[PDB]
């Protein structure tokens, strides 16, 4: 038929009750899925949210069971870990001639950026020349944009490859793609694996190579899977690698932003601070100098949950200063500013929010004779000012702005990143009562920066603002169990979460859902057989301009009725999550 061979790769529907025996489920990525821990999560209150999620965060850090998906613990991946802290020695030898780039869109693309900096400030630290770079979907601007749309090209992805590998002779290409999902990463990867002779190929993600997206590329030939398989079959001698350990479900479902982000770091923090460490050392890395860092990594976690309580509060205070309607704000320092951006930019392909719902600024790199005039005085008694920053930072750059926020502002509360017995000038800093105080061990530091405290309280904060963001939306009654329901369909990934939610909640057949939403996304225009076999960034293209597309696609199928009559039935509820809720009673 029309259309058949563009939606070939899809599971039909099972029957009600055979959802695990049909043999779907074993097929849905382990990326995607539903985590059980979550199921009820549009009710936790926000002590709970902040339980639930901490303990999704956990299991970054939990071991393989005995018939299993491998994990980060598991000797199959730190071995390679090891071989690949390995081959970035063999670099680190020759500077010259000598590039590693770090890629990937989305938040694997900001990840990659972070970590390419630090890893430059250490060389630098040591006057070594800088070996690192990054590479995001649509350039450096998406490093601070909401810009979904743009991982969907593999030539894209070798284009900005093939600007930065200049006439360069030993290229190590780490390509970050949570799913092993993203065509950026795939086309690079590809790339690197036709000239061996210059390009190391590494791949990062959390899916096994059996769970690899096996849709067609539309700029492309091969699919990730192939790709990935093939990458596998080439580890063998040591010409790429796939790191790809499961961490278990996002809380919210396919939120890779939140552990998804957090383990790349965690995993490629670790193995590049062990290849640095010990090189100099003249010694090969091995698990054990790679261990420590995990479970500092894993301290970090339980450390950074000691504060769920005030964090579940700073939560209820962003809930509410946003169903108010006012605005949200983070303040931080450093590498933390940024975070702060990237954690509110995200909110708004992931929720449906406005780029000021909540804010992040960095001294976006608006300074401090310059939030105070221009974002200042637009604060209100209802908005949420959040203030990120360690000790060793400038205290009284900081303390005017609290100064002087605490005019508009009453609402306010911070986060506090000491090294122990530091003690926070003013004792007059009851400007917070109950203060977010984190405060970090000793511990035996070489290299420059202390660049593992850096790593610890960039991930602590990561856990810190995700868990809240993502928590005071629930709150809001905006999720449908653990599904984002009315996102906004922006590239081909979400194109496809949207048909597997379509087919989850209405149990009707694969063709009515197609169906469904195809009809949504090209209202008032009807389906034409060109339109169902148009490649699916057609249908992106036209969806991404539109609102209510997913839940207008469901209403349809639970009423069996037309895109004009759910429309009209949207509308006469008295919101979006109250159709939805109540059509599926
Ligand atoms: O090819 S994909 O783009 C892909 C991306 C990354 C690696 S492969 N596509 C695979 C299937 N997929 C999905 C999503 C949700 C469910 C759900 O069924 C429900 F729709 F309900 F969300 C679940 F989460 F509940 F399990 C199922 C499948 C989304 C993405
Ligand atoms: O790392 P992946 O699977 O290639 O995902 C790449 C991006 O889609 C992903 O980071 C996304 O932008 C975030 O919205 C996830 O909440």
């Amino acid at each position: 038929m029309p259309g058949t061979k563009r939606f070939q790769h899809v599971i039909e529907t099972p029957e009600p009750g055979k959802w695990e025996l049909s043999g779907y489920e074993a097929a849905v990525p382990i990326t995607e899925k539903s985590n059980p821990l979550t199921q009820d999560l549009d009710k936790a209150d926000a002590e709970n949210i902040v339980r639930l999620l901490g303990q999704c965060d956990a299991e970054i850090f939990q071991e393989e069971g005995q018939s299993t998906y491998q994990r980060l613990y598991s000797e199959s991946i730190l071995t390679t870990m090891v071989q690949v802290a390995g081959k970035v020695q063999e670099v680190l030898k020759e500077p010259d001639g000598g590039l590693v780039v770090l890629s990937g869109g989305g938040t694997s693309g900001r990840m990659a950026f972070l970590m390419s900096v630090s890893f430059n400030q250490l060389m630098k630290g040591l006057g070594q020349k800088p070996l690192y770079t990054y590479l995001i979907a649509g350039g450096d601007r998406s490093v601070v944009a909401s810009r979904e749309g743009t991982e969907d090209s593999a030539l894209h992805g070798i284009e900005e490859l093939k600007k930065v590998a200049a006439g360069k002779k030993r290229v190590i290409v780490i390509g970050i793609s949570v799913g092993l999902s993203a065509p950026f990463v795939a086309g690079q990867m590809d790339c690197c694996m036709n000239n061996t002779a210059v390009f190391l190929p590494v791949l990062v993600g959390f899916n096994p190579v059996s769970m690899a997206r096996n849709d067609p590329i539309e700029d492309w030939s091969s699919t990730f899977r192939q790709v990935a398989e093939r990458m596998q079959k080439m580890q063998e001698k040591q010409k790429a690698f796939v790191l790809n350990p499961a961490i278990g479900p996002e809380g919210l479902s396919g939120s890779s932003r939140m552990k998804g982000g957090s383990a790349t770091k965690i995993l490629l923090e670790t193995l590049l601070l062990a290849a640095h460490k010990t090189v100099d050392q003249g010694i090969a890395a091995s698990q054990r100098c790679l261990l420590e860092i995990l479970r500092t990594f894993e301290r970090a976690h339980q450390v950074t949950y000691s504060q769920s309580p005030k964090i579940a509060t700073l939560m209820k205070s962003v809930s509410t200063s946003l169903e108010k309607k006012g605005h949200v704000y983070l303040v931080g320092w450093q590498t933390l500013g940024i975070i702060a951006i990237m954690d509110g930019v995200e909110c708004i392909h992931t929720f449906g929010a406005d780029f000021r719902d909540v804010r992040g600024f960095l001294i976006f790199t608006f300074s401090q004779e310059d939030f105070l005039t221009s974002i200042l005085p637009s604060l209100t008694e209802i908005d949420t000012v959040v203030f990120i920053f360690t000790l060793d930072d400038n205290l009284t750059e900081v303390q005017t702005i609290v100064e002087q926020v605490k005019e508009k502002t009453n609402h306010i509360q911070a986060l506090a990143h000491s090294t122990v017995g530091q003690t926070l000038p003013i004792p007059l800093k009851k400007l917070f009562p109950s203060i977010i105080s984190i405060t970090w061990p000793l511990l035996f530091f070489e290299y420059e920066g202390n660049f593992i405290q850096k790593f610890q309280r960039e991930l602590s904060t990561k856990w810190v603002l995700n868990t809240v963001s993502t928590g005071a939306h629930v709150l809001l009654g905006k999720i449908l169990q653990n599904h984002m329901l009315d996102l906004r369909i922006s590239n081909s990934k979400l194109f496809w979460r949207a048909l597997a939610m379509l087919q989850r909640f209405s149990g009707q057949s694969k063709a009515r859902c197609i169906e469904s939403l195809l009809r949504a996304i090209h209202f008032p225009q009807p389906l034409s057989d060109d339109i169902r076999a148009a490649p699916i960034s057609c249908h992106v293209q036209v969806a991404h301009e539109k609102e209510q597309v997913i839940p207008i696609a469901l209403l349809s199928l639970l009423f069996r009725c037309s895109i004009t009559e759910a429309q009209a039935h949207l509308a006469a509820a008295p919101s979006v999550c109250e159709a939805v809720r109540s059509a599926l009673a």
